[PDB]
């Protein structure tokens, strides 16, 4: 009761720390302009730090479970997190916040791959593990609309006392981490030093090239030479992988084609969630005017909803499919998308035309990430748990930035087209305010024409209700 | 007042009888090839017969229209009909139910296409149009289920007796339309004998073709011939249509995206619905065991649904576009379809697992059919109504069976992948017939995302409701 209560919270934490500090970074970006006097590229680095070693750091995270001990990396972690927040709050130049944030995404990078094997570990499979997942689910919710809410309440005063804000719950996190959590005193594995090494390389010069890409200009001599260095350590990765002992990332382990199929539709899943969010914070807090609190405040039913949706997928998880749970919840979800796509405009009310469709599609993302995760981590094995859990939450990470580009490009071919500006929002006029809204309603019908593949590709997963969720 | 029921039930009762008597026709097969002792190919004949005759003279029932009249054109094809139902019942040798069939498939191609310019011309903008509408497409089903309802309990005795059901009804068509509909009064326009020969009988040739292939091959002589045969008269009519007074087939028009858009998409949803109605026939008969009688019970909710349907889109397209039904109503069926493709097998109980589906999709189909017809008869001409609403109903009719060949050659496919057999359902074991309620469970599938496709490209109709359903 009591200690499975404390053991999931202790697992799912990470993610509401990463996520509430995101979310409570993005917030206050223009006040920190203005107390520390940054250009463009100290706003673009400012995120990038975080990325960058988020990225760079994953599989070697996945991996030194197995080379020390989850308990012991999962407190290493947290510690260096909680450090790293303090430095960001005391930091008093550009380049302490820089190196701050950097400490911060090392954390966040060593930490969060070993949530994942945790709770595969942890709880056998059975009822436990569904509950256990429907938690972790829950948690990243609930800190992001947490975070959103403190961020924005937090905007009066000053930016530096948000990030105090991680320190607290933080610990909690560690107390936590301190007791339910035990240690099955196992043989102590090796590491493949010649393969991490070339993984976090390519992984760093992937994100950097990336992320300079447009700031700086593509083919500028710093892109190009980046991404080559990018596919050498790759390359070379593929290379030392073909035989060495506890390989990094187990390659022969993709030939399945029902894992395949599951980490394609987590990816897809992962970049349509994120454009999601992104554009529906951008439109609201835009379009309609409202203030950084009513959105904060707005998103309630959200997190309502989702739980709700969880809890019933885990219950139902039993006896129906995946694939069948997975398609029952992207209905609501593509309902709801093409409800918002069809009656929304600047000037409704918020009670009958903007919660409805929020309290669907989240009812409708709680059915259909459960069974996902389930199928993800799905008899695998304790000494393969780490990479498997690497490569799924590198997925979910890496689906977002290239799906919300698109959409971001294709708003902005609609607006160019409809007769606006492309300058800012608070110098606009209100036939520039008109084609905005309709260059949003426009790029919602995209979005939910990526859920159509998204789901279409969810009908060749293939596991049935007695591999996933029954105990041996 | 009565007026206004008597015009729409005459209107609509020639689709009624054309439905009525295709379904009673498909219900009492075996019945004649054992009395008369027909081979494979004069059944194949039977069936054939009407379907060349239904095709082959459609353009010109149409055309026939203003030149001679729209009331005395109906009641001449209703008379002519009821003439060629009593023929069918009376029959000794093979020639004389083959000539009759033909006749009775003459009259109705000559009768049915003036029944939607009779709606256009005689109830002017509003309403009554709506109205006229719904009633009209709600008959259809209406005789769909209460033929079926007819041969299943009426074939018990003799199969003769079922051809002499269309009598009464003729008879009252006759007298309703005769009391009713009035003179249009407008000045006789004049035929293009050439353009209408040629359009005639390239559409025989095309039907003939595509009857003789599969019976004889896809390389034999005949077939070869009759396309090239086609191809030429098809080349005929187009070059002769250049510079012709009263196009048969006006191509000025089609310059807009709309109509385009709005007839590729009549094409593709009537070939999706008739795909499902024989399918789910063919599934109910063959593997569920049920009896004809026990089908046409069972499909009165689909009428009830269906008229719901139509009685809600009627008022909800006064203020709605067409597009925004449309995709409800597709929302509707492809919940509906998905439901049908997971969870359903034999043995299943009738009640939970058969009629929410059915009433589903009633409700979809209702509110998807009429802001689709109302945009095809939008905006056109009091003097091209007839040759739109000829290619309306053509387009409706053809998309059937090019769709229902693909889903059976699915179907056997996935059959014979599971190891079943061809032949008679009756004379199979479980085995086959478990691998056949799984092929046809599978086909569902390819119907969704036909539907799917359908609603993508319906997307992009534009209209206003201004037009479709504003009067003046
Ligand atoms: C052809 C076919 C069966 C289409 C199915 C799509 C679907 O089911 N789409 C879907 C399903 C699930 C998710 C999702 N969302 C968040 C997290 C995990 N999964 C998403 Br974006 N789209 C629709 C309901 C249109
Ligand atoms: C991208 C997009 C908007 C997809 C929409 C499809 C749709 O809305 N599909 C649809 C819509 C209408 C009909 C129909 N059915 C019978 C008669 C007339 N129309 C049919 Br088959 N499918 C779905 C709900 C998946």
């Amino acid at each position: 009761s009591r200690s499975f209560i404390a053991a999931v919270i202790a697992i799912g934490g990470m993610q509401l720390l990463a996520t509430m500090d995101s979310t409570v970074a993005i917030v206050a970006l223009p006040k920190i302009q203005n107390e520390l006097s940054l250009s463009d590229a100290g706003r673009s680095w400012v995120i990038t730090a975080y990325v960058l070693t988020f990225g760079g750091l994953m599989l070697l995270g996945g991996r030194l479970g197995d080379t020390i001990g989850r308990k012991r990396t999962f407190i290493v972690g947290v510690a260096l997190f909680t450090i790293s927040s303090v430095l960001c709050a005391v930091a008093w130049d550009e380049a302490t916040l820089v190196i701050a944030r950097l400490s911060q995404g090392v954390g966040s990078a060593i930490a969060s791959p070993t949530g994942l094997a945790l709770v595969a570990t942890t709880f056998p499979k059975g009822p436990a593990r569904n509950a256990a997942t429907a938690v972790f689910a829950a948690m990243t919710a609930i800190g992001s609309v947490m975070g959103l809410v403190v961020g924005g309440a937090l905007t009066e005063v000053s930016w530096r006392w948000a990030f105090l804000v991680n320190v607290p719950i933080g610990l909690v996190m560690i107390y936590l981490a301190r007791t339910a959590l035990r240690e099955t005193n196992k043989e102590r594995m090796k590491l493949d030093a010649t393969g991490a090494i070339l993984a976090t390389l390519a992984c760093t010069a992937a994100v950097f090239a990336f992320s300079i890409g447009p700031e700086k200009g593509w083919m500028s001599g710093i892109t190009i030479g980046s991404g080559l260095v990018a596919l050498a350590a790759a390359v070379a990765f593929v290379i030392v992988e073909r035989t060495a002992e506890n390989p990094v990332v187990p390659f022969h382990l993709f030939r399945d084609r029902n894992r395949l199929v599951t980490f394609s539709a987590i990816l897809l899943a992962g970049g349509v969630m994120f454009s999601l969010t992104v554009c529906i914070g951008l439109y609201v807090q835009d379009i309609l005017g409202y203030s950084a609190l009513r959105a904060g405040v707005g998103f309630i039913p959200f997190v309502i909803a989702m739980g709700i949706g969880l809890g019933v997928s885990s219950q139902l998880v039993s006896r129906f499919s995946p694939r069948v749970l997975t398609i029952g919840g992207g209905y609501l979800l593509f309902g709801a998308m093409l409800y918002g796509s069809f009656f929304m405009h600047r000037g409704v009310p918020y009670f009958p035309n903007l919660v409805m469709p929020i309290v669907v599609g989240g009812i409708g993302i709680g059915m259909a990430v459960v069974p996902l995760t389930l199928s993800a981590i799905a008899g695998v094995g304790f000494d393969q748990i780490g990479p498997v859990s690497a490569i799924a939450l590198m997925l979910q990470s890496l689906g977002g930035p290239l799906v919300l580009a698109v959409i971001q490009a294709v708003i902005t071919s609609r607006t160019l087209y409809l007769g606006g500006t492309t300058g800012p929002v608070k110098f606009m006029n209100d036939v520039q305010l008109a084609a905005l809204d309709h260059a949003y309603t426009y790029g919602l019908l995209w979005v939910a024409g990526a859920a159509i593949i998204v789901g279409g590709m969810a009908l060749f997963i293939g596991y049935t209700p007695q591999q996933v969720a029954h105990a041996q």
